[PDB]
């Protein structure tokens, strides 16, 4: 499992 | 369409 995180404007483990 | 900045660790419009 990983930290993940997106920014797509908006900005977030698995 | 817009940018897209993804961090998996791995760090990259759509």
């Amino acid at each position: 499992a990983s930290v993940q995180i997106v920014y797509k404007a908006e900005f977030x483990y698995k």
